[PDB]
């Protein structure tokens, strides 16, 4: 809070996921969002359901993409404020189709009562980011399946079409950087995380930032 920031050592992410086949990013980055905000909030950390925004929510369109704002406003809107636990309704995509959404025999794991949408500039969503938590951003991921570890420094940035988790930052290293949480399994990057240099709009990190709010 300045200086360097990782949430990963304060307990507060889950492991990494695995999207496959589904063009889900949507889901993934709007539920690990949820899953850290929920344990800062005093709570337990819980694996929470990405399954149930694919096949539920109709706001966006599951496999196809979508956004995590409005994945925030069919929650609090559409769902009761519920996130169901990954446990009671595990991920079911992967093969690239969503199944049809089931309504019951799921277990609420966490609630969110609105969303915040930060400012496009890197400075401040490290400012919010340090108190508050781990916020989820839309990114140009272009470079991305090349990326074999080391911090980035130099990214395709003309479109963004990926959305993912920045879990922190560092600003005392050579290169200042962001860390990201991705769902492309453990087996892609650093152990599933990727490193960007902070402070050039690397891969457009701070065009669409936002975060839920527990309470
Ligand atoms: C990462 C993915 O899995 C895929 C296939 N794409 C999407 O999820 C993208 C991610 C966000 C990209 N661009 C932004 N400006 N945020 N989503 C996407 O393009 O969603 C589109 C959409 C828009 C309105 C309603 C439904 C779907």
């Amino acid at each position: 809070a300045p200086a360097a920031v990782d949430w990963r050592a304060r307990g507060a992410v889950t492991a990494v996921k695995d999207q496959g086949q589904c063009g889900s990013c949507w889901a993934f980055s709007a539920i690990g969002n949820v899953e850290c905000q929920w344990f800062l909030a005093g709570h337990p950390l819980t694996n929470l359901s990405e399954q149930m925004l694919v096949s539920c929510d109709k706001t966006d369109s599951g496999c196809s993409g979508g956004l995590m704002n409005n994945a925030f406003e069919w929650i609090v809107q559409e769902n009761n404020g519920a996130v169901y636990t990954e446990d009671s309704y595990p991920y079911a995509s992967g093969e690239g189709i969503s199944p049809p959404c089931t309504t019951s025999g799921h277990t609420v794991g966490a609630t969110i009562t609105g969303h915040v949408e930060l400012p496009q500039d890197e400075a401040q969503i490290a400012a919010w980011l340090a108190v508050n938590g781990p916020v989820a951003v839309a990114v140009d991921a272009s470079s991305w399946m090349t990326y074999t570890g080391g911090v980035m420094t130099s990214c395709v940035s003309e479109q963004l079409d990926h959305g993912v988790l920045l879990v922190g930052y560092n600003d005392s290293a050579a290169v200042p950087y962001w860390i990201i949480k991705n769902s492309w399994t453990t087996q892609w990057g650093e152990e599933g995380y990727i490193r960007i240099a902070k402070g050039s709009n690397q891969c457009l990190v701070k065009e669409e930032a936002s975060s839920a709010v527990v309470g």
